């Protein structure tokens, strides 16, 4: 009655989560001059290349080309010998910008998902937090010269065992872990081996969850020297499974960075997590899906959806009508409950939205019924 | 005991699709002169702009500018009046390309879903089937001239209230419908909002499934003459639960379009869907959720996965026995039980990858047990 769960996430200087950093530090940028910008910034990158396109309507003056550059200087490309450098990379502007509420319409129409299970104490799944966990890591040690050897683009993929317990799930063991990171042409491979599992892996996985079946798949294509934008073209919502649970619970396809309050995509996913969130610790269910849908131009969702997974006592209805009761889903005031005119997003952007950090939609909400 | 889920497409001219259709249309080209192609092309469009940017291994020579264009050109973009023109657009080119099999490894790492559920005679959720038909019949009474008003760019979605069945899902009726349609400077939006009820979802959802408290959102926002590249930028790889399940089953992560068959983001979901499909018509379950995984150069997934929702006599596990036993998820065996080097990607590229056309991935296996 066993069953395996995969999950992956990717760090900081892979190249399609630089285009949602850029992203979310452009409209951070915006935000911290005018907090009513409405922003919706695509990011493309290249060997060479960051490209900005979109809409925005807003009052700030903002220096796309010293924020951008920065943002490549903090993940950590600044030199050529790692294939990217934001003091010598081009960067280009195609973005269309204007002048320019409790009720406001939804900026758009879409449908979204939170989910939340009690495997974890940040309600999360295994699977994508260890997955998380280990770029982390590769980027602490890259950071602070334990690996001098590393490079910012990095892959994680963590493989769980589970039983299932009437509805809810429990992780056994760590079945299979993936590593793939990029490197200096120094480095040999059985040295870049050797210290992902020690340094890496058993620094970040529970021990109990490690046994000598587990299988390690170090560095599995080999060398990997060429990385970033030169190896990968990359995109802003490319990694949109990484940002949220990892394959569990589901996705309504809308990415979230560089996008604003309106943009229901994020703001809507963010408050279905809040929801999901305070069922579970509230003690209504050990794991929850809640779905949202909107119209553009209409302020109040068109469907609200709980699926408990048989873990409630209560029905799918009665815990509707609880949510109903104790949350008002419009995107005019989950800005309020929420916080989302506040400058925050960048550091969003990586290591997943969800688990971490007690962001507002990670406070869960002390439910009246 | 009933619930409501929500579903969307969105039609030809949407400005992410167009980037997905453009990005098969290069991989197309490529096929056609060289089967053996690998190929991760990414678009980008913004008023006046399509951009191809990725890595490309190929003994093809492509003419991009006569690709591209003739791409958009069958979209529909062919005048300044519509706010995209092919003819005059600009194409830019960052594309590198190189010169240049049972057990090939996988090109990457990632996770893959793959879904099927009897509730469609073609086992797909009825909420993406209705809303991915709307946007078909848009493009149909634009192209034949009945509408001659509609424009190219357009989005649909659908909520259907069920009821649940011993873990499979029943349809009862439609619950919402929004559609939003790009339009010309002279159509008033009376005339507008009768036509998308009379003739197009009249003609489009069964009359069994609408009923008097059917609630339509028809061009909820009002007018929409900026539309496509023009009105909101447009990313390959942006639409991938409109092109899978419309939020039912789950997803790993991967875009499709731009990708050959060693992308097992493409590959690898099509196979799971072929698994997901034919342990449905064979009858073994009702509705079923297949989860795989891989390692960058590595051939065999390192992880599957079965749940089938309650709505089989057999295990999860006797389930898994069997595809093991009937399937070999390999990308170099799939890509000859798929056909997967044949230039047919342009056609999967709008109205969702799943469930028409009769493509290999939709025609079962029949099963020995
Ligand atoms: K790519
Ligand atoms: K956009
Ligand atoms: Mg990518
Ligand atoms: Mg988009």
């Amino acid at each position: 009655g066993t069953f395996l769960f995969t999950s992956e996430s990717v760090g900081e200087g892979h190249p399609d989560k630089i285009c949602d950093q850029i992203s979310d530090a452009v409209l951070d940028a915006h935000l911290q001059q005018d907090p009513d910008a409405k922003v919706a910034c695509e990011t493309v990158a290249k060997t060479g290349m960051i490209l900005l396109a979109g809409e925005i309507t807003s009052r700030a003056a903002v220096d796309y080309q010293k924020v951008v550059r920065e943002a490549v200087k903090h993940i950590g490309y600044d030199d050529s010998s790692k294939g990217f450098d934001y003091k010598t990379c081009n960067v280009l502007v195609a973005l269309e910008q204007q002048s320019p509420e409790e009720d406001i319409g939804a900026g758009d129409q879409g449908l979204m998902f939170g989910y939340a299970t009690d495997e974890t104490e940040e309600c999360m799944p295994l699977t994508i937090v260890l997955a998380h966990k280990l770029n982390a890591k590769l980027a602490e040690l890259r950071r602070n010269g334990t690996l001098p050897w590393l490079r910012p683009d990095s892959k994680t993929q963590v493989t769980v065992q589970y039983m299932q317990d009437r509805g809810a799930v429990l992780p056994i063991r760590v079945h299979t872990i993936v590593i793939s990171v990029q490197h200096d042409e120094e480095v040999c491979l059985d040295e870049m081996r050797d210290a992902l599992k020690e340094k890496v892996i058993k620094a970040v996985v529970p021990a109990k969850y490690l046994d000598e079946d587990t299988i390690y798949h170090l560095q599995p294509s080999g060398r990997f020297v060429i990385g970033g934008p030169q190896g990968d073209a990359g995109l802003t919502g490319r990694k949109i499974i990484v940002d949220t649970y990892g394959g569990w619970g589901a996705h309504g396809g809308g990415a979230f960075s560089g996008k604003d309050y309106t943009k229901v995509d994020r703001s809507a996913a963010y408050a279905a997590r809040w929801v999901a969130k305070s069922l579970v610790k509230g003690g209504l269910c050990r794991r929850v899906l809640v779905q949202v849908s909107y119209a553009i131009g209409v302020s109040h969702p068109l469907s609200i959806s709980i699926f408990h997974y048989g873990t409630s006592q209560k029905s799918e209805r009665e815990l509707l009508e609880i949510v109903k009761k104790n949350f008002d889903l419009r995107p005019g005031v989950i800005v309020r409950d929420l916080d989302l005119k506040k400058p925050i997003y960048q550091r969003t952007a990586a290591y997943g939205h969800f688990g971490r950090d007690s962001f507002p939609w990670e406070v869960p909400k002390k439910l009246k019924y």
